[PDB]
C-alpha cells in the first residue's frame, strides 16, 4: 500500500545497531528486555510466551503486519501508550522501509 521494499542488508544492521540491544530474531532466539521477534508478522502484539508485556501491549491487540510496523516505528509510545519499549523511532520512511524489509525476512 503505503510500504515499499528497500534493502535487507541495510535493515540487517540498522536492526544491529538500533534494536538488537533488546531483541533477536531467530527461531529458538531467545527473549531479552525485548521479546524474541520470530514469527511477529501475521501475530497480534502480546502473544510470546514467556515474555511479560505491559497491559498497553496486550490491549492493543495489534495484528502486526509490513503496514502496521511502519506506523509503530515512527513513535512506539505514541502507537502504543503504556509500552515500555525505548525506542525514540524511525522519522525516515527509507529506515523504516529497509528495517521492515529485513525484519520479513529474518522472521519467517
Ligand atoms: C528496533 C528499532 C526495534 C524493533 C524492530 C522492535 N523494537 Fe522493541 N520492545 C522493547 C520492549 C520492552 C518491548 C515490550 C513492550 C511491552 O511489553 O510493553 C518491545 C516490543 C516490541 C514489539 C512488539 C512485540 C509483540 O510481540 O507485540 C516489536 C515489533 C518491537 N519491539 C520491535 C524494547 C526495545 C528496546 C530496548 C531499549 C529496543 C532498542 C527496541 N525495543 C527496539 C526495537
Amino acid at each position: 500500500t503505503e510500504f515499499k521494499a528497500g534493502s535487507a542488508k541495510k535493515g540487517a544492521t540498522l536492526f544491529k545497531t538500533r534494536c538488537l540491544q533488546c531483541h533477536t530474531v531467530e527461531k529458538g532466539g531467545p527473549h531479552k528486555v525485548g521479546p524474541n521477534l520470530h514469527g511477529i508478522f501475521g501475530r497480534h502484539s502480546g502473544q510470546a510466551e514467556g515474555y511479560s508485556y505491559t497491559d498497553a501491549n496486550i490491549k492493543k491487540n495489534v495484528l502486526w503486519d509490513e503496514n502496521n510496523m511502519s506506523e509503530y516505528l515512527t513513535n512506539p509510545k505514541k502507537y502504543i501508550p503504556g509500552t515500555k519499549m525505548a525506542f525514540g523511532g524511525f522519522k525516515k520512511e527509507k529506515d523504516r522501509n529497509d528495517l521492515i524489509t529485513y525484519l520479513k525476512k529474518a522472521t519467517e
